[PDB]
């Protein structure tokens, strides 16, 4: 049985670091305050819960976050105003566009990634940020939080990253794409998977280091695994119950280290949000 | 044994099409002609002559292109200057800064590439462009021409990618890692690998796809090729003798079902996508 990588834990240390910072920075600097703001467009169920647990983690911390809620009626000329005013505010250190927008018009995701001043994209989806990550710029750049926060988790095994193989599963641009990127200038021998991918089970046997980011609940069988693999599973599926794309069961009996959904890869998600809102703050005072 | 890629064959058949699309638009639009600058530091051998051969294939297109070479002792704010100059030249359809630079002191190569404007960012290695690539956003970018022609070669096979097992050996922002997102996109599945792997062998063998682009000549032996793989050999290294790949070329022709050779291969692809991108900017300005 392999050891649980206990996320709610870890990101409990990590929101207390981060609002002793917070709470250190508010003296050193009087009257200032780390910003977010998310903006949200229509109103999905899992969205309204994420906004709302990452204001929640806001809240503990000491950042002021705001959430701008638009109707599902919003064109995307409304959501590009919206981000020019929140690039313009120099009292919002950084800002984000919960995904995918839920609006009944034509609205061109990318275009309005692409306006968010890469500066304030603490969610690192702006092209800029992505392809400073996809080359190896990695100091220069904001890293999205999920993959921020399974890298996390991989390190909490204490085994190094460097020269073993991870497989992915999944290329999304939220957090299959840019956890490829992440593990490979870690150093590890990265192989994607994606829904093209022949004989997914024998390619997903290969990996040392497994990342499954595919919303599909539990295809990833536990006989797939490689014994001893570090197994981080990102789904977050409601089900006849809460699964993750990894059936947990049988997986627990060949990994080395699993994360549990719930209580996994979220918790650490939010926490890393934090952190990157909190060294925007720090950026900006320069 | 393998069928070779003849790149040589092919550049021909693509700069060619590329002549005949610089005539039409010139008949359609008199006086107007694509134009590309090329920016050196220093006095490299090797970017010397990758430049001029660059020279020669626009020549032969109808593409008018410049070269300005800067001294070993440039500034950083000396290059930046020619940057804005070439970014603010409307008569300027793309340009690119040959790589390594050749410098005295020390300047900052991200900084002077990422100040290229993207839409004359014809070699795609603005941050903008490689972030487009990397997430799959290919009709907005340019796509570096190394991987473009890896790209033509591999479908050259008529052997479609989707589904195979893609491997690239090498994660260089010029070639291996847009590479590795351009058969990502074609749907391959795709291991990258680079110096910090541990039995490059057995990747290596997993590769229905192999592209090689590590600056270690011979170095992938042909024994690790998967028997029927596609290998893609971006290599130029020049031993003690002549030019060799990055593959062993003798044993990989045995095993491969189709495979470039060095020279004749990649190189002459790279010039002619660079060719090919020149063209695309300059038809987008005239949108
Ligand atoms: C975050 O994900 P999302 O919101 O983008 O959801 P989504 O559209 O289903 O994509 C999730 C990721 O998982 C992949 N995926 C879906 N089904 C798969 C399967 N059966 N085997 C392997 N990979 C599979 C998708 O591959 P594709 O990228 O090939 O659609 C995608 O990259
Ligand atoms: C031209 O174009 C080709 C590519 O050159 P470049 O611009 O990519 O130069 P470069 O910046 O030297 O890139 C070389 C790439 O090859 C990798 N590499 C070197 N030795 C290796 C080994 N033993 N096993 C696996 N990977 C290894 C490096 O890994 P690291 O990233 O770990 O250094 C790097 O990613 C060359 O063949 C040259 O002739
Ligand atoms: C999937 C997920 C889970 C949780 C979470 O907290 N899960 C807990 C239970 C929480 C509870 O119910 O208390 C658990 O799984 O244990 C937080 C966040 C996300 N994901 C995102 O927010 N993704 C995302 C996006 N869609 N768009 C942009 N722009 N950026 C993004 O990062
Ligand atoms: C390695 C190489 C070879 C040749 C070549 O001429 N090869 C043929 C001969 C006949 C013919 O080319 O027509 C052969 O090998 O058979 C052309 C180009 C390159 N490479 C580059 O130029 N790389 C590069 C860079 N260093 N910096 C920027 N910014 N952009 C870049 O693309």
């Amino acid at each position: 049985p392999a050891e649980i990588l206990n996320g709610k834990e870890i990101s409990a240390q990590i929101r207390a670091r981060l609002k002793n910072q917070v709470t250190q920075l508010k003296e050193q600097v009087p009257g200032f305050t780390p910003r977010l703001a998310i903006l949200q467009v229509g109103n999905r169920d899992d969205s309204n819960l994420y906004i709302n647990v990452k204001l929640k983690a806001a809240e503990e911390i000491g950042i002021k976050a705001t959430h701008i809620k638009l109707p599902r009626t919003t064109t995307e000329s409304e959501v590009m105003k919206y981000i020019t005013s929140l690039n313009e505010d120099s009292t919002v250190h950084g800002f984000l566009v919960q995904l995918p927008l839920d609006s009944e018009n034509s609205i061109n995701t990318e275009e309005v990634i692409n306006a968010i001043a890469p500066e304030k994209d603490v969610d690192g989806l702006t092209s800029i940020n992505a392809g400073r990550l996809a080359r190896g710029d990695l100091n220069d750049c904001f890293i999205p939080c999920t993959p921020k926060g399974c890298l996390e988790l991989i390190k909490e095994t204490g085994v190094p990253i460097a020269g073993r193989h991870a497989v992915v599963v999944g290329r999304s641009k939220i957090v299959g794409a840019p956890m490829h990127d992440l593990l490979l200038w870690n150093n590890a021998t990265v192989t994607t998977c994606h829904s093209k991918t022949a004989h997914l089970d024998e390619e997903v046997n290969k990996g040392d280091i497994l990342v499954v980011a595919t919303g599909q609940p539990e295809m990833v069988k536990g006989e797939w695994i490689k014994p001893g693999a570090i197994v981080i599973d990102c789904g977050i599926n409601y089900v006849p119950k809460v699964v993750g794309d990894v059936a947990y069961d049988e997986a627990k009996e060949r990994a080395s280290f699993i994360t549990p959904v719930p209580g996994g890869v979220g918790p650490m998600t939010v926490a890393m949000l934090m952190q990157s809102t909190v060294e925007s703050a720090k950026r900006f005072l320069e």
